[PDB]
Parts: structure tokens; sequence; C-alpha cells
């Protein structure tokens, strides 16, 4: 499904086109070896070739295994990892494991065996990694290959990298079409924006604080940016694609009014990750809503408007009233100063909703002016039902707690506080964040869920380019990598990497 010269429009360059690169890309282990998808493939395939390092990725990779593993059949797993890579004769035996370190881990699998038993060991080996074998791999014509792809992640995105399908999805002050790249086929979605609307609206601001604010997170459970290009009369992001529908039309035109406790629980838990995400940047929503929760083609959710989002100065606070009217906290109505808490009286909202198939403070079948809706949530105390488990009712009035400051989530430890909560006592995070909790609905995919210049330097600080770490996971998933990343016969240097002929 990809163009068909793609194998020259994403051609490696010759390495001595890489010198500028090379000099200026900062050195950072944790960066060019973990973070970066492709730095961190081409790290792990430069300590396959050396016999010494790669008992060190092996071992590495049999821990990730272990922080998921099942509570009852978890330290069946341990002593088949304590009897393999920290033994005394062991055919992958590693070294830099003190003796002290290993019998501290073999003595703690005496006790009820812990998901992060080697936290301690794997840190060790990180630390070795971090020092002499990465200054090689800094000299190894793998580096030399980064380079390479760097260079074509850099390259300019214009209106020919991508190509307009169709018109899914509108609103706001511009469309969202269901764009394509030529180059590897990847589906995207374009939050096309209207170039002229934006001025009158003087609110250039918000329009690059939103762009910035995706660009900056990358999660699991939150719409990721990956290109950010600008086009004639019109300025584009292009996000990720949800075929799903929203949760809005989940909760009330599918299924009966609502969703069982257990079904809203999977949902309420991943969107709380989404929450944490942008909590690390001391970024807050602000539009917590169930028609902003989307659903992908496998049946996983992610927040999607952060139209109304602004990444708070840490310290400080702000004072917006914006929302949407029935979903707003307490001390937004107020007009006072807050800080992240509004995200935590949203995410009871939604709970209450999936569970009881109605808003709290407004009847599924009741008419009623906006100010009778707002005097509800200042005064009146919701009220339950039998469908809400006592779990499900305390986290429900914990969350909307009318004083901020007593409410869950809005103290010092965050939404660790929110994940201790009993209503999660069967949840696992630790295999929902690496995706190995089966979801509950899985969508059909036939399915249809129905001219001046001080602007040009506002352009140009918003036309960046591709996003490095979207750029590079693209070219995994749609196995350009895999293709191109081609090197010589019997390991020798391949024509591109080789500076005797250009
Ligand atoms: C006839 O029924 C069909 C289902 C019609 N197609 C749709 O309804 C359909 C599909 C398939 N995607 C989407 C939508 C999305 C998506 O997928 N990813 C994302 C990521 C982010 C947004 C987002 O920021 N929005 C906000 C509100 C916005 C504000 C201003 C301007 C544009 C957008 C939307 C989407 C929609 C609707």
């Amino acid at each position: 499904g990809k163009s068909k010269k793609w194998k020259e429009i994403l051609k490696f360059p010759h390495i001595s086109q890489c010198e500028d690169l090379r000099r200026t890309i900062d050195r950072d282990y944790c960066s060019l070896c973990d973070k970066q998808p492709i730095g961190r493939l081409l790290f792990r395939q430069f300590c396959e070739t050396r016999p010494g390092l790669e008992c060190y990725i092996q071992f590495l990779d049999s821990v990730a295994e272990y922080e998921v593993t099942p509570d009852e059949k978890l330290g069946e797993k341990g002593k088949e990892i304590m009897t393999k890579y920290l033994t005394p004769k062991s055919p992958v035996f590693i070294a830099q494991v003190g003796q002290d370190l290993v019998s501290q881990t073999e003595e703690k699998l005496l006790q009820k065996p812990c998901k992060e038993l080697f936290s301690a060991c794997a840190q060790s080996v990180h630390e070795y990694l971090r020092g002499e074998p990465f200054h090689e791999y800094l000299d190894s014509m793998f580096f030399d290959r980064f380079l390479q792809w760097k260079w074509l992640e850099r390259q300019p995105v214009t209106k020919n990298t991508f190509r307009q399908y169709r018109v899914l999805g509108k609103g706001g002050f511009g469309e969202v079409c269901a764009c394509q790249v030529r180059a590897t086929g990847k589906m995207y979605a374009c939050k096309r924006l209207e170039k002229k609307r934006i001025k009158k609206r003087k609110g250039e601001s918000m329009a690059l604080n939103e762009k910035q604010i995706l660009e900056k997170v990358n999660s699991q459970f939150v719409v990721n940016l990956a290109y950010a290009y600008e086009t004639k009369d019109a300025l584009c992001l292009v996000l990720t694609i949800m075929n799903g529908g929203d949760l809005k039309f989940h909760i009330y035109n599918m299924g009966n009014p609502g969703f069982e406790e257990e079904r809203a629980l999977f949902y309420a838990a991943e969107i709380l990750c989404g929450l944490e995400d942008l909590h690390r940047e001391n970024t807050v929503y602000r539009n917590l809503k169930p028609e902003n929760i989307l659903l992908d083609d496998y049946g996983h959710i992610r927040i999607s408007d952060l139209g109304l989002a602004v990444k708070i100065p840490e310290g400080d606070l702000i004072r917006g009233r914006v929302g949407t009217v029935g979903y707003m906290a307490p001390e937004v109505l107020n007009n006072q100063r807050y800080g992240l808490s509004p995200d935590y009286w949203g995410l009871g909202c939604l709970i209450y909703e999936m569970i009881e198939g109605q808003s709290p403070f407004r009847g599924r079948k009741e008419k009623v002016k906006r100010e009778e809706v707002d005097r509800r949530v200042l005064e009146t105390e919701e009220v339950y039902s039998h469908k809400f488990s006592e779990e499900a009712k305390s986290i429900c009035k914990m969350l909307l707690t009318k004083d901020a400051k007593q409410r869950l989530g809005c103290q010092e430890e965050g939404a660790a506080e929110v994940k201790r909560h009993p209503f999660f006592r069967n949840m696992n995070f630790k295999r929902l964040e690496a995706g190995m909790l089966d979801p509950p609905f899985v969508p059909d995919p036939r399915a249809v869920y129905c001219l001046d210049h001080t602007d040009d330097d506002f352009y140009s600080k918003f036309s960046t380019g591709s996003v490095s770490i979207p750029w590079q996971n693209e070219m995994i998933e749609t196995e350009c990598f895999k293709e191109l990343n081609v090197f010589g016969p019997n390991g020798t240097l391949p024509p591109d990497l080789n500076r005797n002929h250009p």
C-alpha cells in the first residue's frame, strides 16, 4: 500500500551527508539507546554482534516479561530467570552483577515474590552498558546508520508527503480529514485548521499551545502528533486515527444505557493513565466528556480534544472558566484559581455516567436550564444505585468532592492515589500499560460509528515538521525499517556507509 518508488524516497543518504548531524546530536544514552525507538533497535543489534553483550540484552528482556507475569504464575517465573542468567556457570552469565547483588536477590526469592525483584539488578546492567559498550556503539557502523535514519527524519514535510482521502470528522475551526503518507502507507487523521479564522479570532496562541502540548506528550492513551506542516491557507496537525466511535456513542446508542461495572473499570483505568501522562507535564485537560474519549480498531481508548488544555507553570495556578456545561468542576464555575483538580472531577463524571447511564447532575430524561444544572454541582449531593458496588460508590463521591482540596488525586501523590483506590483492587495496571488486558468491546472494522509579516514568524514556529518518536515508530510499524535497514554480506560495510567511494 506504499508508493511504488518509496525505496528511492526513503533512500539512505551517504554517510558523508551526516557530518553536521554527528557533530551536534547529544550523546545521551537514555535517548539514543532507549527512548528513540530506532536508536534502541540499532543499539541492541550492536550488542548482538559481540558475544559479551548479547547476554545482557536478553536478561533485560526476561525482566520486562517478569514485571507483567500474573501474581500466581510469578515465582514460577522468578526461579527460571534466577537459574539462567545469574548462576555460577550459566551460559549467559552476566558479570557486572556483583556476587552481593545476586545473593540479595536469590534470598529475596524466598519471600513473597515481587514484580520488581530484578529492579535492582536491571539498573546495574544499564549502568554497565551506559559506559563502555555505549561508547563503542558511538564509534560503530550502527551509529553511522542511526545518523542516516535521522537525516531522513528531518527531511521537509509538505502536501506531497500526504494523501487526502475523505472527510472523516468535522467541526470547530476546521475539519478532520483521514490522510495517509504516500511513502509508507500509514493512516492518520489530519486536523486541518483554517488559516483565516485563526487570524480574526487572534487565537494564534491557543493554536500553538495545542500543537506544542501534543508534540511534548507521547502517551498510549492520548492522541499523538506526528507531523505539523503548513499549507496553502491552512495549518495542519497529523494525529492518531481512531476508527471505533466515541465513548458517548457506546453508552447510549449501543448497549443498555450504560455499561457493566467491570467494563466501565477498564475504560476508567486507561483514561486515568492518559490523565497521568498529561499531568507529568503539569498540563491540565479541562475537557473530559464522553464524546472526547475515542476508541480505536482494537478496543482501546485515547483522549482527543486538547483545544482547551494548557501547560501550567510549576508552582502557579490558572483562572480560565471554560469547558462544557455539566462537566465543569465547581472551582471552574466559581472562576477561581485551580491546578490539575478539574480533571479528577471530570474522571468522576465519566465513571458515574458509564455505570448509571446518565449524568450525576442531569437526568437523561430531564429538561433543565443551564443555571439549575450548575447550582446542583455546587450544592446538591449526587445519589447512587445498586449498579454501584461499595467500591464504585466510594471512588465516585471521592472524585466528585466539591472541595478541590479533599478531592482524590488532587494531593501531592497524584494519579498514584487513584490507582490505589479499592475500586481498582482487581486491576493490574502494569499489564494494562503493556497492553496485555483484552478490551471488553472490539469494534468491527466494517462498521461506521456515526497578509501580514508578524504572522510569518508565528507560522515558522508552528510548522516544525515531523515528530521524532512517532516518526520512527511509523518506520517500524510499516516494516520500512526492516526492509531498508540492510547491511553488507558477512558483516561488511554497505556502499552507503564506506567513505572510500561516494
Ligand atoms: C459517518 O460516521 C463516520 C464515523 C464519520 N467519521 C467520524 O465521525 C470520525 C472519525 C472516523 N474520526 C474522527 C475524529 C478523530 C479521529 O479519528 N482521531 C482524532 C483525533 C483528534 C480529534 C480532535 O481533536 N477533534 C476536535 C474536537 C477538533 C476540534 C476542531 C477541529 C477539528 C477537530 C479528532 C479525531 C471522527 C469525527
